[PDB]
C-alpha cells in the first residue's frame, strides 16, 4: 500500500529535427500534451514547466542540442512506481511526435528523461549569485559515459579535468551538477550540469575554444569536447532564467491569435 | 511525532433528497463549505474538486445515486490522524445540511466517505482510451457487502461474475476498480468502481438489463443488481469527464449573477 | 473605421433534447466552444459565463425550458456589426450540436436558436428591490417571451405588466421580478421581453407559474391552453438557475482537465 | 438609449475611527463588500482595488486621514447614470459600517467619493520618475473649498501658493493633480493631488513645517494648512506603490488563517 | 474632458539584432516591461500579449524579420491622445534596449508601432478555417510604400498583383489584411497582412520562389519581393497559433528556474 | 539519500523599527523577496503567506510586537536540511533588510548583499547580533497541538483579533518548569476572561533550526481593548517569577524571548495563489 515520499526534479530534452515539424510539434505540446499531463499528475506533481530553448548556437549539434525545449517536472512520488502505470485517461500521442523529436525517422535518437533530486548536489562556481547580478545564458547539459567505461573514471575526468576549465573562464559565471538517479528509470545519463554564461559568445569561447585544450579520452565517441555521441550520450539546451510556460499555474487553454 | 506520507484520493457521495432542498444545499456548498475547507487543508491537499452528478437515470434510486455531486479530495496525509482534529476555525455547518443530504429526515442514510490509493488498482476494460475517443458517462459506484459476508466471497463474486458482464457489453467503454482503504475511517464500503458508457441508455442496458442474468446472492438486500441497500451499502454518481469546480485553482468567491 | 460603444448583456437558451446527448453536448461546450469563443472576443467582452439549468421542473417543458444552460455574454460592442463577421479562426462547429440542442431533428420539429440582447442593467424592478444575497438562496426563473405574428406589441406589453406581473407580485412565494425589453434592432431576435422571477424553490415556482396563473384568461392569440400561452422553445424559452456558477469563463477556465 | 463611454477613476476615503472597529470593518470589507461589488460591476469596471493606508502620521488627523484604506475604481460608464440604480442583488450593508468609518457619530463625517479622469491632468513635479528610482510615500489628498469660496480664487491659491513650496522642498519627489468631476455625484471635493515623499519624516517636514510659511486664508476652517475642516473638506491617505488587493484579478474567497 | 471609445489592436515588431543581446533583451521585456506596462494601462487595455518569433526563415533578413517578438495590444482608447502622456510611474527603459532591438547602432532601424482595427478588414483566402484544420505558420507582414509613391498605386499593386499569387498557391492557407490607422501615431506602414502556411518550406516556396514572377516595380528598394527596405519599409515575423505570454491573464512575476 | 517527509508550518516575526523604514522594507518584501522565494521553494512549499500586523497596541513593545508582519510558510521538507543550502539563484537580500527589521544597527555599506560562507538567506534568518534583535523563525507542526479554549468556533461567530505570540524561556531556566508555569498560571487567566474567545498552543520544533523560542500560542480577542484588558490588566495578577527579564507579563526580554503580532482572519497576500507581480499605482 505505502507509496514512498520521493521529491525529485526531472528533465526531458525535447528536440525538433526540422523547422517544418515545429508548428506541429509545438501545437501538440501546448494544445494536447499539457492538459493530458495535468489531468494525470496534478495531485502529486508540484511544478510542470517548459523552458523553450534559445536558438541552437554554432556547433550545438555536437552537444545534442534540444532545438524545441526542456520539459521539467517536480515529483512527490516516482512516476516509475508500477502502480502508476494505470491511468483512467491516457495521453493522446501519435507516432508522428517521435518523428518530429527524432526518436524515429520517416536508428533514431533515444528519449532522455533524467531524474535528479530537487537541489543540486554540487555547486562548483558562482555560489551566491543573485538575479540582480544580471541575465544568464543557462546551458543545461547531461552526459552519459559509453558502455564499459568505469563510472568513477568518468567522474574523475568530469570534475578534475572538465570543470576546472569552466572555473578558469571569467566568461563562465556558474557551475552546478547532480548525479543522475539511475535506479528510477535506467536513464543512460550519469550527470546533469548547468553552466552559465553572459551570452552565446561566452558559451562558445569556453565550450569549444577553451575545451580544445582537453585531451581526447580513449573512450571518445567524437573528436572534440564533449567526446560523447550527440543526442545519445549527451543532450543539452541553453535557456533563460524565466519561462512563461509554468504550466500548473498559468495554462488557460489553447487560445488562438486573432 | 512524525506524520506519515499517505497520499490518497477520497470520494464523498453527496445526495440531495428533494428539489426544494437544492438551492439551499448548493448555496451552502459553494458559498460556505469551499472556503472553510480550503482554509483548513490547503497546505496538505493538492486537489479539491466537485463533480456535479448528471440527472438521475431510471432505476438509479436503487444504486444510491448522489443527486447533488461527487466530492473529491487528494490528500498528502490522513485526514483521520487524531492530531488533525484540532483546527483554529471549524466549518460553519448548519444541521439542515444533514436533512438536505438525507442523513436525517427532519430512517436516514449514512455519510459515505471512501479513501483510496491515488491510482486505480485494477484496470479491466478500455486500457489505452484517451479523451480524443469521446465523451464518457462515467458511472462511479461504491459498494460494501453486508455484515456477515466473507469479503473474499464477495470479491470473488464481484470480479468473476459481475465484471465479465461489463467486459462482454460493447456499450461499456471502461472498467476500473480499487479496494477501499478500510483502515482509515471505517468506511463501510469495500470497493469503488468506475464503469463508463457513452450515454444514460447504455448504462441502463448494461447495468439493468444485462445484469438480470446474474443469479441473486444469498445475502441480497434487494431483488436486482446491485443487490445492496441503496445509500447504505451502495452509493453512486454518473459524472462528466470535466468539472469547472477544481477548487484549489478556480475559486474566486461567491459571485452572484446579475 | 468608427465603432459604437454598445455595452450589452446577451442570453442564449441552450437546450439538450435528450439525456443521451448530454455528455456530448456538454463536452463540446466546455472543451471546444469556450476556447474558440474566448479566442475570438477576449478583447471586447468583459464576462462570458454559463449558468447550468436546475433539473427541469414539472410542466417545465411548456416554458421552453433549456435543459443544459443559460449562456451569458457582456459585450462592449455589437457582435452583429458586419465588420465583426471576419475572424482569423472560425468556430469548430459540428452539425450534431444542432441535433443536441434541438435546432434540427435526428434521423419531431426543430426549435430555433434563441439569442437575445439586452441592456446590461435591468430596466424594470417590480418586486423585491433591495433584496441582498444575505436574504437566502434563490431559484431564479429566467424567462424570455415573444408574442406571435400579428399581435400588437403594446397590447402584449400591457398584458404582461397588467395581468401577469401582478400575479407574481401578489404571490408571497415570489421574492423578485425583473424585466427588460429585448434589443431587437441588434439581430432580429423574435423575443420581446426577458424576465427573471425568483422563488425559494421548485415547489414555489410551480404554485405561482402554474396554479396562480390558472386564473388568467386565455388570450385570443394563445398558442397553448395555459400560461405562458406561447409556443415552447419558439416564442418562450426559460431556465431556472442558481445565484452562482463556477463557469465564469474568462476568470476560471484552465483547459479541459479530465477526472482520474 | 445609449450608454455613454466614460472612462473615469474614482477614489473613496475610508476611515476607521477607532481601533476596536478595525477587525469588524476589515472583515466586512474583505468578506462581504468585495464579492457584492464584483458581482455588480465586473462587466464595466476594468479595475477595483484597495490601497491600505500607512499608519497615520503626526498631525494627520488634521488632513482627514483615512485610517482604513483608499478604494480605487476604474469605470467605463458613470455609476451615477440612473439606469444603474437597478440591481438584481443589493450591496449587503449593515448600519455599523457607517459607525466604523465615522459617517454616523459616536457629528458625522461625510462619505467622500471623488470621480476623476483616468489620467492625471497636471504633472507638477518629478515627471520622468520610474519605479527604479525607489519606494514612494504616496500622500493622496483631496480638498474642497468651503461654501462661498470662489472656485477659481481657490485654484489660484492652490497652484500659485501651495504647490511652489512642494516644488522647493527636495523632500517631495512628485506632485500630480486633477480636478474632481463634480458633475457625476456632486462630490464636494474640487481637487485630488498625490504628493510623494521618501518617508513619513519627509511628509512631515514639508506638509507641516514648510507649510507654516503660508498665510492663513480668510476662509480658513483651521489654523494650519490645509486650512480645511478634516474629513469634510479634506481627506487623505498615505499609501505604498503596490497593493496586494487588486481585487478583480486576485480575490479567491475569504480564506482564513489556520 | 471627453475620451473617444477607440477600440483597436496594435503591433510592434520587436527585433533582436544579435544572439548575444537576447538574454538581456528577453529579461528586460519579461522582468521590467511587463509590470511597468500593466501598471499603466490595465484599466483601458483588454489584452496585452507577446507572440515570440519562429526561427528566422531563409531570406527573412529581407522581410524585416523581427528576431524577438510581436508585441500585441488591444486598446479601448487611443494611446496617442496627449492626455495619456502624463503617467505617475514612467517606464524603466534604458537606451541599451534600443541597441538590442536595433533602433540605434554599433544605420538605425525605426521603431515600428502599427495601429489597426480589432477585426481584419479583408478576408482574401481561407475563410472558414478553424483550429481543427491543423497548425499554422503565421507570417505577419507590415509594409510601407516609400516616400513619393502614390498610396492608391501602392494598394493597387498589393491587391491586384501580389495577392493573386498568394491565392494561386495551395501552400498558402490564409490571407488577411487591414489598412494601418495612420492618423494615430504617424506610423510609416500602410498595410498589415497575415499570410499562413503549413511550415517554413511552404512559406519559402510562395514568398520567395512564386514571387520571382512579380515584376520589379519602379519604386523598388530591393531587387526582389517585397521590394521594400528591410526593417524601414517592411517588418515581419512568423508565429504560432498560441502564445503562453497572454500577459494580463498569465503573469505571476519573474520566477527564476532552479 | 532520502529526503524525509516533514510537514511543518513555520512563522517569522517581521518587525519594522521606524516608520521611515516602512516604505523601503515593504517594497523589498513585496517587489524582490516574493519572487526570489517562490522561485526557490515552489516545488515543496504548499503555502507562502504574509499576514500584516494590526497597529501596534498599547504596550506591544513589551511583547516583541512585529510592526510589519507575520510570514507563514508551510513545508513538505525541512528548509534546514544541509542539502537545501544549494540554490541556483540566491536571494537578493541586502543588509538594509536587517537594519530595517531591527536585527542589526544602522551603518554605511548596508545596501550590500549579506556575505555568508553558505547561503545568504539561511544565514540572514539566523541573525543574532548583540546590538540588534534576533531573527525569530519558529517551526511548528501543521496542526495546533493544544486547544485550550474556544473549540468549535466558526468564522460565522465574528471577526477575530488574533494575537500570535511566541516565547522562549531564558538561558538556564528549566524547560519543564516554564511549561508548567505557562499552562498552569498563564493560560488559566486567559480561560477566565470572557474577552478571550480562543487559546491555541504548539511547542516549537527546536530540533530544526535551533530557534530559542519554546512555545507558540495564539490567543483571540474581539479587539485591542480586550487584548489589553486581558494581556495587561488581568495579567497584573501574576506573580513575577525569579527568572523574569522585565517587571510585568510576559516577564520576557522583548524581541529576544518574546515576539508577537496581532493579525486578521484573512490576508490578501497568499503568495502562491495571488501574486501577479509588483503592479504599481497610477
Ligand atoms: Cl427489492
Ligand atoms: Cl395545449
Ligand atoms: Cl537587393
Ligand atoms: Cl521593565
Amino acid at each position: 500500500a505505502d507509496f514512498k515520499f520521493e521529491p525529485m526534479r526531472s528533465l526531458i530534452y525535447v528536440d525538433c529535427v526540422s523547422e517544418d515539424y515545429r508548428p506541429k510539434l509545438q501545437r501538440w505540446i501546448y494544445k494536447v500534451h499539457i492538459p493530458d499531463s495535468i489531468s494525470q499528475f496534478e495531485p502529486y506533481v508540484t511544478k510542470y514547466a517548459f523552458y523553450p530553448s534559445f536558438p541552437i548556437p554554432p556547433q550545438g549539434d555536437r552537444f545534442g542540442y534540444a532545438r524545441m525545449q526542456l520539459t521539467e517536472h517536480h515529483w512527490l512520488v516516482s512516476d516509475l512506481d508500477p502502480r502508476l502505470e494505470i491511468k483512467a485517461i491516457a495521453e493522446t500521442f501519435p507516432m508522428d511526435v517521435l518523428v518530429w523529436q527524432g526518436q524515429i525517422p520517416a536508428e533514431g535518437n533515444p528519449f532522455i528523461f533524467a531524474f535528479l533530486p530537487m537541489w543540486w548536489e554540487k555547486d562548483l562556481k558562482g555560489k551566491g549569485r543573485t538575479i540582480e547580478d544580471g541575465a544568464n545564458y543557462r546551458f543545461n547539459m547531461t552526459i552519459g559515459f559509453p558502455e564499459g567505461v568505469d563510472k568513477a573514471e568518468g567522474e574523475k575526468w568530469l570534475f578534475e579535468k572538465v570543470v576546472p576549465i569552466l572555473q578558469a573562464a571569467p566568461e563562465c559565471t556558474r557551475v552546478l551538477a547532480s548525479a543522475v538517479k539511475k535506479d528510477i528509470n535506467g536513464c543512460v545519463m550519469d550527470w546533469v550540469l548547468e553552466i552559465w554564461f553572459e551570452n552565446q559568445s561566452g558559451w562558445y569561447k569556453v565550450m569549444v575554444d577553451d575545451m580544445k585544450a582537453l585531451e581526447k579520452p580513449s573512450w571518445a565517441q567524437q573528436d572534440a569536447f564533449p567526446f560523447l555521441k550527440p543526442y545519445h550520450n549527451v543532450c543539452s539546451a541553453a535557456v533563460a532564467d524565466y519561462t512563461p510556460s509554468n504550466n500548473l499555474a498559468n495554462y488557460r487553454g489553447y487560445i488562438t491569435m486573432r
